């Protein structure tokens, strides 16, 4: 509980440095439920920048303990800190652990609004087809020979997005054209989003993963996300931030000397929304160096 009070200030003290909009009634009913968990396990806070000024804030815990599986979602039904509002999302998480094996829970909050989204990992990985008898939207099986093409078929994670309504589905890099630059500017191009920068299409080669967004309003793919690992604070490309990106790198709390980083490229359609960078901080110093 030592512990838990620090995150808080953290958490808090991020949002005040870099202009994000916190609720402290909204954070502190969040820790009342959930603090405890947030000090056992992988935890990250995540600074994004969709907007100018100001960088947004969020954080995020994964349970990887087989013992406890499910009890985050349970948790947040009785808090009524997510509530069953009828969404189309609203159904996925009780199909999701009634079809796949669980190996890891997982909840993402925002600063403002509160609990956002919840991310459910299967056991192997599972060719994407056997997720289309879920209630996903339309748009991930109307594009099923889309994702077979881009070899973006190895399915392993969903991620429910209740403030969107919308689903991330992680797709596992399994295929020698991953390994490769012009794999990426091809897949953005066949999108149509906005071009990756040559520094970022050499990035992208390295092991990382890979997150489509679909919609229940949209026929469309809308966003997309690759997420890299770096160990510290040198290993991260800086030059692929903006001033007060950079500025996170350096003053992110953790409970480490030099902690690693996970950080994350958003890409949407061109010149539309979509496009932006997110940098979440290793808090406890030991989701990164997981392989």
């Amino acid at each position: 509980m030592n512990d838990v009070n620090r995150i808080r200030t953290d958490i808090i003290n991020v949002a005040k440095t870099f202009g994000a909009e916190y609720s402290e009634k909204v954070l502190d009913e969040v820790f009342q439920v959930f603090g405890e968990q947030f000090a056992d396990n992988s935890f990250m806070i995540r600074t994004s920048n969709k907007q100018p000024d100001k960088l947004g804030c969020y954080f995020r815990y994964h349970e990887e303990d087989e013992s406890q599986l499910g009890l985050a979602w349970d948790i947040a039904r009785k808090s009524g800190l997510l509530s069953d509002q009828g969404r189309p999302v609203d159904q996925l998480i009780p199909e999701i652990c009634e079809t796949f094996p669980i190996m890891a829970d997982g909840v993402d909050f925002d600063v403002k609004h509160g609990l956002a989204k919840i991310w459910q990992s299967i056991k192997g990985v599972v060719p994407v087809q056997d997720a289309f008898k879920l209630s996903l939207p339309a748009s991930v099986t109307t594009h099923s020979d889309f994702l077979k093409n881009h070899h973006l078929d190895a399915l392993y994670a969903f991620g429910i997005d209740y403030h969107h309504s919308s689903v991330n589905l992680y797709f596992d890099t399994y295929h020698p054209k991953h390994h490769t630059s012009e794999y990426y500017k091809n897949l953005l191009q066949d999108l149509q989003f906005q071009p990756p920068s040559d520094e970022l299409l050499e990035l992208l080669t390295n092991n990382g993963e890979i997150a489509l967004t679909f919609n229940f309003a949209s026929p469309r793919i809308e966003r997309l996300c690759f997420y890299l690992p770096f160990l510290n604070r040198e290993a991260v490309p800086q030059n692929l931030l903006n001033p007060l990106l950079k500025k996170y790198i350096n003053e992110a709390p953790a409970l480490v000397d030099n902690p690693g980083f996970i950080l994350g490229w958003s890409f949407g359609p061109q010149g539309g929304k979509g496009t932006y960078t997110k940098v979440d901080v290793d808090y406890h110093g030991r989701t990164v160096p997981l392989f």
